[PDB]
């Protein structure tokens, strides 16, 4: 820490607070985060792997700094996350070729750290950085299991609202639809203010989920037979005027069944995706 000087408080909640901050000595402008709390020594052999981790939509994390039994992670810095910018844009909304540009390389991120079976779990927009060049990453891959974290719940898959306690890398593409969906339509999807609110917002749009649909589901640990039967919406009615490819897209996003949902990888090949392109974004910094 004493090698940094602290610039301004840009985030702060599960792992508490991050400051943008520069390397005294380097110069370099970072984002630092102190963790919430010795540091239980899985943390930090599982943060050292993370850091090996790099690619182009990922936040790159450049240090572990495991000191004073405490930990700082240093990350590079990007400008603006996703919520800033999509509240700027509210009143045109972020123009589809861009917001296509933003899904494709997400779920390039997505495929890369699935396919090194690590899992976000924690996707929301204020976790999506964008910069002037039209590139757009994650932040926090990994921190969950890490850390072993056990309030934002409108992006959570609903087999993690149910008590799936062993769930997969599909519960990334469930939140990444559910952001999708927010960048078009200028909306939350999903907006719960508690757990069962989470749920039901879910079940009155997609239907509620029974055994024909979801095998299993019934028998998960929160299912409770007792659930009112909502009948599902057409996604026309949930996402206009997003076209049909990218519904299409969308509702394999969103489907119940972990197992049926898309992959990351197979989602890249959808045809939504035949003209995508690199806008850039105007950026008021
Ligand atoms: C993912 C989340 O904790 C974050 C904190 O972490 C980072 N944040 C950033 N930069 C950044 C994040 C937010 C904003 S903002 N849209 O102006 C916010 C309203 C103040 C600007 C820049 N860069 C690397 C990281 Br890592």
């Amino acid at each position: 820490m004493e090698n940094f000087q602290k610039v301004e408080k840009i985030g702060e909640g599960t792992y508490g607070v991050v400051y943008k901050a520069r390397n005294k000595l380097t110069g370099e402008v970072v984002a630092l985060k102190k963790i919430r709390l010795g540091v239980p020594s899985t943390a930090i052999r599982e943060i050292s792997l993370l850091k090996e981790l790099n690619h182009p939509n990922i936040v790159k994390l450049l240090d572990v700094i495991h000191t004073e039994n405490k930990l700082y992670l240093v990350f590079e810095f990007l400008h603006q996350d996703l919520k800033k910018f999509m509240d700027a844009s509210a009143l045109t909304g972020i123009p589809l070729p861009l917001i296509k540009s933003y899904l494709f390389q997400l779920l390039q991120g997505l495929a890369f750290c699935h396919s090194h079976r690590v899992l976000h779990r924690d996707l929301k927009p204020q976790n999506l950085l964008i910069n002037t060049e039209g590139a757009i990453k994650l932040a926090d891959f990994g921190l969950a299991r890490a850390f072993g974290v056990p309030v934002t719940l409108w992006y959570r898959a609903p087999e993690i609202l149910l008590g799936c306690k062993y769930y997969s890398t599909a519960v990334d593409i469930w939140s990444l639809g559910c952001i999708f969906a927010e960048m078009v339509t200028r909306r939350a999807l999903f907006p719960g203010d508690s757990e069962i609110d989470q749920l039901f917002r879910i079940f009155r749009t997609l239907g509620t989920p029974d055994e024909v649909v979801w095998p299993g589901v019934t028998s998960m640990p929160d299912y409770k037979p007792s659930f009112p039967k909502w009948a599902r919406q057409d996604f026309s009615k949930v996402v206009p005027p997003l076209d049909e490819d990218g519904r299409s897209l969308l509702s394999q996003m969103l489907h119940y069944d972990p197992n049926k949902r898309i992959s990351a990888k197979a989602a890249l090949a959808h045809p939504f995706f035949q003209d995508v392109t690199k806008p850039v974004p105007h950026l008021r910094l």
